[PDB]
């Protein structure tokens, strides 16, 4: 058929060339997959590009995606273990590596999966010099650091996932208890993708009227027995869902995917991704957390340096000691 | 065709039946067709209905629509000026009557408009006495009273678009200024809509951040000179598109398709649409306005009775005596 | 508590505590099961979810991950566990149950496993929503579609198998790949068994509005998609994301009631010569009825007998089973 | 001020000030540049939207209006104005200005008047976005798609006339409410102008894979077509709809790069004996370089033969255009 549509097709572009939209995926796993479907339901790639190391997994799991592409937007579908094929892309989420066992803390995965990057970034970096890195594989907040110094890449281009999810998942956890969606409740969690994130808890809001004024019960007492509770249930949610699946992947991947969908349409909305935060809240290492972030397709454009309350800030200084006192341990 | 079809398919229900999500606008003029292809969009339903009484502009409008059905999910589009095509309607989105002239007052329309609902309203009950409406017609607050007595239905049912967009207004040209997507930005205008709204101050907020904790200079006497000037801009800005254009209609029809969606999909988001607030902030008449709701598709399932401040309660009391001072001149 | 004041800064207007208008159940959280339901939230068909299984623990942990990324859903309920009763008044059932291919293994040996696990299914989803459609999805699908319709006694219209949607999609996406145009744009059917006695209907290939004449290896390509879901099976273990794709695809024609045209599995006595009680997947017209229109199409002499055969192969294994 | 202290309250970690990758350009806010917007807007195709038209005050309030609506959309800058250094680097831009029909007019009575307004948009158009792709809506919209070419010296994949997209979707759909099926599983193709000598292709109807040969009035259903606009022009004045959305159509297939397939006006000359320099529809593969591929189909003697005479009644308006 390629030597006989040659009779009835007239090319007008002897030249095809590259996509405008290519985005890689690296890590073929739960993860990855879910992240991958979710970019493809949401139509923000003309080429996927998904890298592993396991050939026969890379295979099947390319094919089984590339079968539904009468139902999808996105043309070019292909896998492989070569970086070549991502040369150009625009956007590259990193997934793989270790997930943690039943019980096992996402800080006790960083040396495998600091080995793993330092095989992965410099590979991208190679073929992609200007794409934008949003990194996923735990511990997440090392390792976007650990990213932006392998890759040499400005600061608005390298993102950690970070707590975009456990946001989700908090403003889930409270729009249950009110009987509203979550997109209604606005609160969001800061600092480490781990045990020691942060509930702001001055910014939460319902359609634009603050928590505080809902009801005169409602004061600063009520707001912080509700958050030890609640917070407690977010920092314990991915525990929970191991013990119980093995893993998360689904709420995870409608993350990414909420993140792509800023980062490639260009959109300025705010995200509570990881980038550093050395100079804020008392932090003078070079420590990435989770701080609201203007994303587009410069990737990060603006970071917002809030003045929170004492305690935040504390919490946040808190958060930073627990990465570094990781991060400081890691060899490059 | 409808002939010889008969032969090459077999018919395995012999009965057809009614559609699941009926939809039907009253008025295709600019409001109305504008929702009608926002609804569209949305995918919302499976059957579309348009009323008005110019059976010309109807059967135009209603043959350009169908045309693009191909790019459409809603096989049934249908118009006329009986109301029996509307039978069993799930949600009846009523745009009909008298616009603004330049510098002309929405409460100016209401005469000409209650007249018109005394003969819209009681043929809607009389096909769909389980819809649910919803009122675009100006005065919206004062018109949504209106359907309500003349329906009979119970007010979970009887919505007016209300501040919904004025809302969206507000949050645009905020967001505006500080370079993010209006969807981060969070503030409602409640009351009228119209001159009389009310910004509520006390309730705005960036992505789960408080206004007061962006900055240290962010204070109470800078948020009340920001609103003062932004508040101005969104009470004006329907006289300033209706002197340069001639009316509205892009922004309404998003509006009432975010309304629509909430409703069909039995989303429970929560809205600043037009309800009664007799028992709140004083008001001790009869009086409809916008307050925030959660909406599904029982209508309206919970209205929200915050403890808002001083000022804010006051000026909700002065914008229900500014509509009450009209409405208690109409006629029923 | 939030949970105690929320009765004081709500009001309530409505005490009716209605059912949701598109409930829908998927039976099964294995590999299909979630990746059906992935795709039929994010096609936003559902205001109520519920998911069924007889493993507690994973039943919980998929609920758990799916709900808590609601704020990115248009789905307010997300359910699951052993109880049909959490299904009661489902529009759509989606029963993804049961044993599954290993390396080289016809689906048509999955089948008197899965009558089995189908013996407990339909009867207990048929309790809880009698007017639901059921969408059988679980190998091999052709009788076990069959079945289903036996055990549930709903009529034709509303026992439908996900059969050759997949399979065509997977023509479609090959032709396509050869010319370079999106597969939306190439009309190809396979119809028959979803198996390897599947028909490729070749006298129907169309672009775009032009039949191939206004333009052997179509037969090539046939062999590469009865060929393909052992070749992923073999590489993956399983396959997921494509039927789960081609299901939200029904599932969007069924819910929004949009009378859409799909390959699925139906009963096809009194076509192509078949006297038997065979379902296989021909062309139907799909709505909020199930299926409205079954086509019968004059094919050729060729994909005739081809079909005949495919009812063959598919009737050799359904007679010996016991129900 | 809040524009002073967002300099405070945000750090800026790019100081470059980058350019919109989806820019979307229309020219004409009228009934069918707004409908374009609109769609182009819903189906979240651009970045940046920018309006371009001559009357400063209908403009400013169609931006306006738009623009208050950002709330509900994915286009975070929208403007509008006269001057075509805002449409300065468009990927995409859509020209939809001129002279509409009046009741009862032929689409080519329109094009000297038409001529004339695009001898000032083109080169303003090319002078600020030479690497951009013109879709060209405006009437007679094959004639002008080739004024668009010869004024732009743009190549012959770049520009690109909306032609019989809308016709075949009028055709799919007529067709398909009498079948009872979506018209998306209806395909049916009008060729040549988009205009009163367009070109049912009968050969090549099909339903979801299905010849009609597998299953006269489909020439009555083509009249239906042809007289379409001129019932709602006498109807409503004037059309937008249909054509706001047959344009988001074509969009979405440029910007996202789809390779899909549509009718749409290309130069013909070389194909069904045609010697002249004609633009009329034929099938083509659109992705973001434009046109990739032309169909050169082989259709029956008597669809080639009507393509000819359509061909020839387009020329013999275009031949009397000063250029
Ligand atoms: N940031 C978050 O919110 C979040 C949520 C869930 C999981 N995670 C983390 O995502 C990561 C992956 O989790 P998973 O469930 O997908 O695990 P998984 O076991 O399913 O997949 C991991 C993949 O990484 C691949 N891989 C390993 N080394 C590689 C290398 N040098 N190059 C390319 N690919 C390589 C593996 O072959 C494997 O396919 C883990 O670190 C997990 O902790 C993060
Ligand atoms: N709530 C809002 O935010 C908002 C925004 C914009 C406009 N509006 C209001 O929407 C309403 C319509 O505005 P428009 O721009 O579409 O005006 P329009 O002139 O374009 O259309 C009004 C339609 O109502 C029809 N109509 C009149 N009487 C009718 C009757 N008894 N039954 C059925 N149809 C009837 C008319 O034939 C006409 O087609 C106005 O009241 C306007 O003030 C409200
Ligand atoms: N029609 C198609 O195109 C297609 C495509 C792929 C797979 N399949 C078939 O789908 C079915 C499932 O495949 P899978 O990969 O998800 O397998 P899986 O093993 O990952 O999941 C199977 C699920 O069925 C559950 N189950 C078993 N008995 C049950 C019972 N009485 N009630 C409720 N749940 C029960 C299991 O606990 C398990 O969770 C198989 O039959 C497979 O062959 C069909
Ligand atoms: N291809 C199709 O299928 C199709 C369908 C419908 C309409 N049309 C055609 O689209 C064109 C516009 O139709 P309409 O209903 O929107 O007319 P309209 O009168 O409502 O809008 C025409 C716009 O063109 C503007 N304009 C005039 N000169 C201009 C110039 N130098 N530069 C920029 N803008 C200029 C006008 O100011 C006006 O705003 C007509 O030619 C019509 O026949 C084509």
């Amino acid at each position: 058929m390629h030597s006989l549509k040659e009779e009835f097709l007239i090319r007008l572009t002897n030249e095809d060339l590259n996509a405008s939209n290519k985005i890689t995926v690296i890590g073929v796993g739960a993860v990855g997959m879910a992240c991958a479907f979710s970019i493809l339901n949401k139509e923000l790639a003309d080429e996927l590009v998904l890298i592993d190391v396991v050939e026969d997994k890379l295979k099947g799991e390319m094919m089984d995606l590339q079968q539904g592409s009468l139902f999808l937007k996105t043309p070019n579908i292909i896998a492989g273990k070569d970086y070549e094929l991502t040369a150009n892309s625009k956007l590259v989420v990193v997934t793989a590596g270790a997930r943690q066992q039943e019980g096992e803390s996402r800080l006790n995965l960083v040396q495998r999966n600091v080995n793993i990057f330092k095989f992965i970034i410099p590979n991208v970096v190679k073929y992609s010099p200007d794409c934008i890195l949003l990194i996923v594989s735990n511990p997440v907040d090392i390792l976007t650091y650990v990213a932006w110094k392998l890759s040499g890449f400005p600061l608005n281009r390298v993102i950690g996932s970070g707590c975009n999810l456990d946001s989700a998942r908090f403003r889930y956890l409270v729009s249950e208890m009110i009987g509203i969606h979550p997109s209604n409740f606005h609160g969001c969690i800061l600092g480490e993708h781990g045990d020691s994130s942060v509930p702001i808890l001055s910014g939460l809001n319902i359609a634009g009227m603050s928590i505080k004024n809902l009801h005169t019960d409602i004061d600063t007492v009520f707001i912080k027995d509700m958050c030890k509770d609640v917070h407690k249930k977010v920092t314990e949610s991915a525990y929970e869902i191991i013990k119980l699946k093995g893993y998360t992947s689904w709420a995870i991947g409608l993350s990414v995917g909420d993140l792509s969908c800023s980062l490639i349409k260009n959109l300025r909305k705010v995200h509570p991704v990881s980038t550093l935060v050395k100079g804020q809240f008392g932090i003078d290492n070079e420590v990435f957390l989770s701080v609201p972030c203007v994303l587009g397709r410069n990737g990060i454009s603006e970071v917002f340096k809030p003045k929170l309350t004492v305690e935040e800030e504390q919490q946040l200084k808190n958060s930073a000691e627990t990465i570094w006192n990781t991060q400081k341990d890691i060899q490059l």
